[PDB]
């Protein structure tokens, strides 16, 4: 079985259960996720950005499959969403998907939950180890059917035209560690 | 109080304990602490350098001043050895110092303890905080009064000629966590 994924307390993370997302590497490069508008007089629709000032908000991941022991493992599809409330009309889970501003693909606001089709592959995330400790990245490559529409990437960090941190897919990985909320 | 360095599972570092003292970063960076010699046919005398290939050899930290809770903390000068038997006539005690065949100031062996002579501070090493998860870089800036000899900087890894990865004073820092060796 694929290894689980652990805090950064050595414990498993575990679906259903908030967790702050922060970045491994402190400094400029320190923070965790939150969600932003395009950054210009509009306030809609969101992406993932990362906050440079504090842990960001609570992440909740929710599992593709059932899964008994509720843990969440290395590169196992799963969704991912804030346990936040928004004043965009949008779910507030992660999936790719163009974004206003921002060439290539985005992780924004308004996934999906569940396996239901190709495009609903477009909310699934994978989780695998990165080189610091306790450390991980996003992967998006589900493995459910779907289009070759967005092509298997890493997700990292891009400043745009505003210095906003978007999450995006490209070749290089962001490295977080999970932080239980409580 | 300066804060106590803490091990990899979160609890204060103490002196006195063996720690496997291991890079951060993984892959081609990654490995704990041993002993070489200058990597042709002597071997001997011994500076410190990095196993590729494990968490190296166990290290003990001793305290300078009495510290009474036995927790080693920030920024506070101390003492450094590993917990193992050489065949080189010197203690396995850290120190900066000209090492055969390297350009700058090497952490070698033969280091002393406490403070007795202007010497003995050039094997005081501080423990600071790095930018990484349960990570820390060693310094050397004694506190204590001591000659001109040795700039302050961090401590990083060369690659030698022979590719033997020595423990150098320079800008840049390594960054370690430490394990305890009874985990
Ligand atoms: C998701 O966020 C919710 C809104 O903040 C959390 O529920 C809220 O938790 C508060 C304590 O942090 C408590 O005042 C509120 O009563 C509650 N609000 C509602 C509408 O339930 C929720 O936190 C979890 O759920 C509740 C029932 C408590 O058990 C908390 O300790 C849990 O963390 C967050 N997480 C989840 C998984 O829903
Ligand atoms: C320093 O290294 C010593 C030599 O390896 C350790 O002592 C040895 O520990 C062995 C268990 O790992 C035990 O078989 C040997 O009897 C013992 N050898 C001698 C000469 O004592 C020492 O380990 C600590 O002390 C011993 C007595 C046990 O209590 C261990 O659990 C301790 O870790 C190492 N550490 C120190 C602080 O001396
Ligand atoms: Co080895
Ligand atoms: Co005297
Ligand atoms: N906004
Ligand atoms: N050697
Ligand atoms: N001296």
């Amino acid at each position: 079985a694929p290894k689980p994924i652990v805090d950064i307390d050595g414990k498993p993370v575990l679906y259903g259960v908030d967790y702050f997302v922060v970045s491994a590497i402190w400094g400029a490069g320190g923070g965790g996720l939150t969600v932003y508008g395009p950054g210009n007089k509009k306030k809609c629709p969101l992406s993932v950005v990362q906050d440079p000032f504090d842990n960001g908000e609570p992440i909740i991941f929710s599992a593709i499959k059932n899964v008994k022991d509720n843990i969440v493992r290395e590169s196992v599809d799963l969704n991912v969403k804030f346990n936040i409330t928004i004043n965009c009309n949008e779910t507030t889970a992660w999936k790719v998907d163009r974004f206003p501003g921002v060439i290539g693909w985005t992780v924004t606001l308004g996934g999906e939950k569940g396996y239901h089709g190709f495009e609903s592959t477009h909310s699934m995330f994978k989780i695998k180890k990165a080189g610091l400790p306790f450390s991980y990245k996003f992967h998006f490559c589900p493995s459910y059917p779907r289009t070759r529409l967005i092509p298997c990437n890493n997700v990292d960090i891009f400043f745009d035209k505003y210095r906003i941190r978007r999450l995006i897919l490209t070749n290089d990985a962001k490295e977080f560690v999970f932080i239980k909320t409580n």
